[PDB]
C-alpha cells in the first residue's frame, strides 16, 4: 500500500476570535507547516472543507490563493469536498489516496469557519436554509437529531436523563483542556433545565458555536523521512466512509458510522480493544450514544447505560472523571470545548495525536495510547468517516 | 489495473427550464440509470458538484435524498466536490477511483444548475461575490479572464479578431446540434459589435447562461457485463492542476497543459491519437489556452489556428467542416450553454454522441475511437482533463 503519515498539526484557537475564515485558515495552516518542518514550496496538494460564516466558490482555491501560495513551481493539486462535519476525515481519505496514486507527494488538509463571531441570526438562518425539503421545524437540525433520539428512546428504552449525561461528561473533559469554551462543568438537572430546544434536547445538549480552523499536512513515511525529518506524526492506517438521509423520514440501515468504523478496522486488520482513546462526534448526545455503540464499545441499544455507568463512576469518584474509564472526547467534543461547523472532527484528530505523542497534559490516558480512531459525522446521520491513527 | 467505463448517461434538456435545481438532477438520474439499464439500488455512491441558482448543504447528500435513494440497503458513499467548472471530470476521476479501490462499484456523477432560470440580477450578485478579495471589477469572472487575454495579446501578439473567431466556430457548431442555445451563427463583425463586457470581452463572447443537468454511470468493465465501446467509453485516465482562484502573470500559473500531459501518460497515447476534443470554453481565451495546452498547437499560436479554421470556413462557403475542427462540434458553452459548474458534461455527453456514431449531423467521418474532454474551473484556477476510448 505505502504507508502515509500526519506529518504536520496546527490550528488557532477556539471561541469569539474577531478574524475573517481566510485568515484563520492561513494561521492554522502556517503552524502545521512549522510543525511538519516544511515550507510552503513542499505542498503539492490543498484540500477543504466549506465555511458557513463565509461560503465562498471554490474554497480550497480561494484559501490558497489568499494565503499566497500561487505561483507555484511543478504541480499544485486543490480541491474542496463537502461530507459536512465528516469533511476533515473525508478529506484524510482523499489526501492518503493522493499519495498513494503519485499524484501529490504532499497534501494540507484544512477546516475553517467563524459561526460565533456571525451572530446568531445569520447562523439560524442558514443552517436551518441547509436543511430545506425537509419538513423539519426550526432549528432545523437539532429537531432532526431529536427525531432520532425519541426513535432510540421508544426502540431501545434509552432514557431522557442518559442523553443529558453526554454533556456533563463532556464539560468534566472540557474543564481539564484550558482552551474549552466550557471551562466549569455541569450538573445533570443543570443540563436538565436548560432551555428547551427540541422535545428531548436542550441547549446544554447541542453543538457549541464557535470559530475555529484546523490544518494537517499528509505525506508518504519515506518521502516525509528523506527531506524533512512515531505517535506525534501518526501512520493513517484506515480511513473509511458511509452514508445517509439527509434528513430523516426510520430503519437501522439508516445509520452508517457502524459500517464505516466495521471497514476502518478490516482495512487496517485491527479491533476495537486495539484502540485506547476515541475521538467521536458528539453534535448532540444521540450521535455519541450512536457513536459507541457503532464502533463497538458497547453492544447495539446499550449507549446510553454505557454514558449512565461512566456518570456514576465519576460520581462515585467525588465528581472526578478519570480518563481511563472514559477514554473518549477528553478535549471536551462539540458539546463542550467547541463546534465551528465543518470543523470539530479536526479537535478529534488533534486530541488523538496529543494523546498518542503524550502531549495531552492534565487529560493524559496512562499508559500512553498507541491506537487511537477518530469519528466525523456530517448531515443528520447523512455522512459517516472513521479513520484509524497509529504510532507505528 | 481494472478497466472502468462510463456506463450510463443522461441529461434534460438546456435553456430556460423553469424547474428546480433537484428536480433537474433527479430526472438526469433517471435517465442515466435506464441508458445504463440499472435500477437506484445498482447504485453505490453518488458524486455531485454545488449549484449558483440553489446553493444547498451537503448538495449531493440533498439531492440524493430528495430523489429517493434512500433507505439503501447496503453501503452507499456521497459527496459533494467543488472545483468549478472542473468538477464533473474531476468527479469522474473520483468516481474511477472509488470503483478501484473498491469502496463502490458503481457510482453516480451529477451536475444540475439553473442560472438562467434564477434572473440576471441574482446570477451576477453571486457570480461577483464568487470572486471576493480578487480587486477585479463587475462583472467579476468575464475581467479575470480579459486580464489574462490582454497578457496573450501583448506576450505572444494575439490579436483581437482571434478572440472573436471563438464564438463565431462555436456558433457554426451549435447551428447544427437542435438543442443548441444558439440557433444562428454569428458573423465576425457581430461578435465584435456586440455588448462591450470587459476591453477585451464582448457579450457574444461570453459564456451562455442556461439551465441543464447531466448524470453519468461510472462501473467497473467486469462488473457491468456480468450484472447489466464507443457509447459506454473506457475511462482511460484522468488528471488534474490547479492555480489562482484569480489573476495577480505568469507562464506555469496555466494548469491545463500539465493535466493534459498526466492525462495523456496515463492512458499511454498521444495527442494524434484523439480525433476528438471537448475543450472548455467559457470565454475565448480559454479555448485558445486549450487547443495549445493539449498540444493542437504550438504554445501561443491557438489565436491563429482559429484564424486557420475560420479562412477555411469563409473559403468552404460559410461552412465549418467538423473533420477540420474536431472540437465542441456541439457549440460549448460560448453556443451550447453553460450552466455553472455543469458544461464540462457536454464535453463529456458529445464525446460520446461522436464515438458512438450517434451525433446526427455534426457526426465526425470517420467515427472517432478516442476522445479527450477538458474541464475548467475559477480563472485558470482548476484544470480537469480525460481521455475516453472506446476500446482497449
Ligand atoms: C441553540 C441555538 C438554537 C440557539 O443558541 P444561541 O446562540 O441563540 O444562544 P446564545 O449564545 O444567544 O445564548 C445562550 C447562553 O448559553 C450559552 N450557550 C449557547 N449555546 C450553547 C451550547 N451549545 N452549550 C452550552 N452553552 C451554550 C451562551 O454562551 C449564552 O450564555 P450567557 O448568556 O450566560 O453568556 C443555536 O445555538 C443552534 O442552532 N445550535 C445548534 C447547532 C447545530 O445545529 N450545529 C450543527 C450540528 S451538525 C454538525 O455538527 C456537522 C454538520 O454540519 O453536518
Ligand atoms: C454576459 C453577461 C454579463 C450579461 O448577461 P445578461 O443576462 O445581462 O444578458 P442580456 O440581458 O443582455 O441578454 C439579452 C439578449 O442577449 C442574449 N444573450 C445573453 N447572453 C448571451 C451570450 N453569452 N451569448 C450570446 N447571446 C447572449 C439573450 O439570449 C437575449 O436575446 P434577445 O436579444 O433575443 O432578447 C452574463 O451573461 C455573464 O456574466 N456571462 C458570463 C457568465 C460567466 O462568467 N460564467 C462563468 C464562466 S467561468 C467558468 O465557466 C468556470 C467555472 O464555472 O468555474
Amino acid at each position: 500500500s505505502q504507508v502515509v503519515r500526519i506529518v504536520g498539526v496546527g490550528r488557532t484557537g477556539i471561541g469569539k476570535l474577531h478574524k475573517s475564515v481566510d485568515e484563520l485558515a492561513a494561521s492554522a495552516l502556517k503552524c502545521a507547516l512549522v510543525d511538519a518542518n516544511m515550507k510552503q514550496c513542499d505542498l503539492q496538494a490543498l484540500i477543504a472543507v466549506p465555511s458557513l460564516a463565509s461560503p465562498q466558490f471554490m474554497q480550497a482555491h480561494h484559501i490558497a490563493t489568499v494565503a499566497g501560495l500561487f505561483p507555484t513551481k511543478g504541480k499544485f493539486i486543490v480541491r474542496t469536498v463537502d461530507t459536512g462535519g465528516a469533511g476533515p476525515i473525508t478529506a484524510l481519505g482523499m489526501a492518503v489516496d493522493l499519495v498513494r496514486t503519485r499524484c501529490a507527494e504532499t497534501v494540507a488538509v484544512i477546516a475553517a469557519d467563524a459561526v460565533l463571531s456571525m451572530g446568531s441570526g445569520a447562523f439560524a438562518e442558514r443552517s436551518n436554509a441547509s436543511l430545506r425539503r425537509s419538513g423539519l421545524p426550526e432549528p432545523c437540525i437539532p429537531h432532526g437529531y431529536d427525531r432520532y433520539a425519541q426513535w432510540y428512546m421508544s426502540r431501545y428504552g434509552l432514557k431522557r436523563e442518559q442523553l443529558a449525561m453526554v454533556p456533563v461528561l463532556m464539560s468534566k473533559m472540557a474543564e481539564r483542556h484550558p482552551e474549552a469554551m466550557c471551562q466549569k462543568a455541569y450538573t445533570l438537572d443543570e443540563v436538565l433545565h436548560s432551555r428547551c430546544v427540541a422535545p428531548v434536547t436542550n441547549l446544554l445538549e447541542c453543538a457549541r458555536r464557535a470559530d475555529g480552523a484546523v490544518a494537517l499536512i499528509v505525506s508518504g513515511e519515506a518521502h516525509y523521512a528523506e527531506h524533512f525529518a512515531g505517535g506525534s506524526k501518526p501512520i493513517i492506517a484506515s480511513v473509511a466512509e458511509a452514508s445517509g438521509p439527509l434528513f430523516p423520514p426510520i430503519v437501522p440501515d439508516i445509520f452508517s458510522c457502524r459500517h464505516a468504523a466495521r471497514d476502518a478496522f478490516l482495512s487496517a486488520n485491527l479491533n476495537v480493544g486495539d484502540i485506547h482513546f476515541f475521538g467521536l462526534y458528539d453534535c448532540f448526545p444521540i450521535c455519541l450514544i450512536q457513536a459507541v455503540e457503532a464502533v463497538g464499545l458497547c453492544p447495539e441499544g446499550k449507549g446510553g447505560e454505557f454514558m449512565e455507568t461512566a456518570y456514576n463512576e465519576m460520581l462515585n469518584n467525588g465528581g472526578v472523571l478519570d480518563p481511563s474509564k472514559f477514554p473518549i472526547n477528553t478535549h471536551g467534543g462539540l458539546q463542550c470545548f467547541g463546534a465551528p461547523w465543518e470543523v470539530p472532527a479536526m479537535y478529534n484528530i488533534t486530541e488523538a495525536i496529543a494523546q498518542l505523542s503524550e502531549e495531552a497534559g492534565d487529560r493524559q490516558l496512562t499508559p500512553v495510547p498507541k491506537r487511537a480512531l477518530v469519528y466525523g459525522n456530517g448531515g443528520i446521520f447523512s455522512a459517516s468517516s472513521v479513520a484509524i491513527l497509529i504510532s507505528d
